[PDB]
């Protein structure tokens, strides 16, 4: 049996196929089951059109045994592209083993996994192209558009393995598929999915700023468009033509970097953002506020 | 000596470059030898020109050790992609070793081989992404566009490995390269292959049915577009705006798998197809017709 | 450690980014130590257009460690898509292992490695698809279009792997990746880049002829569509509407061949170049000219 078709079947009981339907259109993508008591993690864009029309689309999970089981949405998180299923009492389920993406280097043999029974399903390989790799993500219909820190990977990253599992060689979950293919890493999938669990939302840094990206031999980065009123910007001293250099302790590239990096801020708490103003380097003090204030 | 390079030097001999020319024109592709006696097989795109305009087109075989020799059109199959030349009284032939693409499984490593003397030849490896996977093939001229059950993998499929083999780690052929690539499974290419040197030309079942794909919550499957008239759907009792989910022994998921799933029935025989009619489950039975009456 | 891991580790440090950058834009690419002395090499396209408007742009290179060092120009070849750069005083180098692309084979595995701390940074993997195919290449801006003896890999050569080196399983440098992917092989580099070392240039052949490629059953080959006055071919009396089909000791099958051809003969030396006019072959003698006279 081969190297890769071992890992493959390891996990193949893991994947579900993931569909919602209306009367009138029907998709599909893959998923993860994650707890033995019926949690399944796909990306946002898997279940977009279900969880924005909720009232016309029903969402089903069909397993590797072909057992078809109606789901329900735990919560989305758009702005990391990660969603939580739930099916009530599948029994002898086989959860997948979650790896630590912080262990995952450059050159690692990976499979991007799709789901056995998809239509369109697709299992295909190749190895980590970058790590920590800012990536921006169109949000699939009305949801938001979005960046994250992701794993890139040469594997083909399609319709036919989104929202499945990025699979090491140790066949252990690394990331989640997206929808030159990149995956969300699970590291960061587990803390997501985590409060989407508990608290059935995810709450997120803002400081009211948006951003273009900016590279010269002054000053390169994320040159600060505007400033929303009222916002922690605002009121930490946030310039327009400021060209944001750093959030934190994370220097920012561009401004996929720099709404990466956002994120990455804790809320309610003083933090640094360093720019460069009319070619003067300035360090400013921001307070970030929850992206929704009655959740936090 | 590499892995990869060990397999693709082992076939080598066993693939050939397919040239035809014109005084005007002139195209190349790949087959590979499959019977001693000078038996090489293709896709029905590479020879398509040659096969529609004989008069004109001139088709040789180029081999490894780079003789070049006169090729005739044993037969073709538009509706497999599948075709057979033959070469005559050359000695020493290095016949490739054919698999069994139903002991092919996902992940199984792969080599996409191109003829090595090819303009544009390339080789390339992945693994087996998706097996019994329908895909619909356009024809290359006036060729009639086809569905075919393909091995779908991740290694790249192009004109420099087009009708070159598609190769398992033991050297052994498991497809024939079409022109997020799919090939011909080698166990359907026996049988082509075998009938069109019996009988140089392949008869397959007809219903007189054309589909269009529907997918959602009442029926999904393959929407009767049109029924044509004394036609054995006709004869059979299915009607217009039938969603067919079922052909014979196969669920039909959509129009790409109702052409396939057509093709595997028995000409002549009774078989049942179930329908959607007006939201109403309705089994009918039919009997197929030879597409090819005189060869029947 | 994964098998590529090891290999993408081990000459992490060999690798380079280049980054030229004016006040108003700002590019990366990516290079490769080869000489202790601080001698860099990356293709054409990387450094375009610091060395197109050198008034306006600085170069830098970016090691592993992190260190930023200003770069100078040593010299370029558009024609072979090479560059070299320099820097100075720089201690304790890795310098990259350079390997014999005269013994790569067709399936070898290879990494496009880019350089680690470049922006949209890539490594990536596959099989080498094809040996010494002519590959046209666009100029990047005001710099002349070219075409090279590459080596074809399915391994994705990217913005991300750029004028990073081509990697084999020993971690020796075998090609320079360039702009389904090419790379220019490492011994074609070896005698650009020392050339480059030593002359600041480099000299390639002219004949004063313009091809395009034509392919039927009477004369394949490259048809000339051009000739300059007074330039060798002139004289050694090629005619307009002649066929190409051999260059010196090479076959010539498409005007892509032709352009290779002509830059492996001897300037100031005769030399045959066979052609089909009007239907009648024809051989010639013809004794290049050096495209730079004053560097000669």
């Amino acid at each position: 049996a081969g190297r890769f078709t071992k890992v493959a079947a390891a996990v193949a009981d893991s994947v579900v196929t993931i569909e919602s339907v209306s009367d009138q259109e029907g998709m599909q993508g893959s998923g993860v089951i994650v707890d033995g008591r019926g949690y399944i993690v796909t990306n946002a864009h898997v279940i977009s059109e279900a969880a924005n029309n909720p009232s016309q689309f029903k969402t089903t999970v069909v397993f590797n045994d072909g057992k078809e089981v109606p789901a329900n949405l735990v919560g989305r998180d758009p702005k990391t592209d990660l969603a939580v299923l739930k099916v009530d009492n599948v029994d002898n389920l086989t959860v997948a083993r979650l790896g630590d993406s912080s262990k995952v280097r450059v050159g690692d043999e990976v499979l991007a996994v799709g789901a056995p029974l998809g239509l369109r399903s697709t299992v295909t390989q190749g190895i980590v192209s970058a790590l920590h790799r800012p990536v921006p993500l169109s949000g699939e219909g009305s949801d938001t558009d979005t960046v994250i820190d992701a794993i890139q990977t040469d594997a083909s990253i399609n319709h036919g393995n989104s929202g499945g599992p990025l699979i090491d060689m140790d066949a252990q979950v690394i990331g989640i598929n997206t929808a030159l293919g990149f995956a969300i890493p699970v590291n960061e999938m587990k803390l997501v999915a985590n409060s989407l669990i508990k608290d059935g939302k995810i709450v997120h840094p803002t400081l009211g700023i948006s951003t273009r990206s900016v590279s010269n031999a002054i000053a390169s980065g994320a040159q600060v468009a505007n400033v929303k009123a009222g916002s922690p910007a605002q009121k930490g001293g946030i310039l327009e033509n400021d060209v944001i250099v750093k959030v934190g302790n994370r220097a920012v590239a561009d401004s996929d970097e720099f709404v990466v990096a956002v994120r990455q801020l804790a809320i309610g708490q003083d933090a640094p953002i360093e720019v460069v103003r009319e070619g003067r380097h300035v360090t400013l003090t921001v307070k970030p506020d929850p992206d929704s204030t009655l959740e936090h």
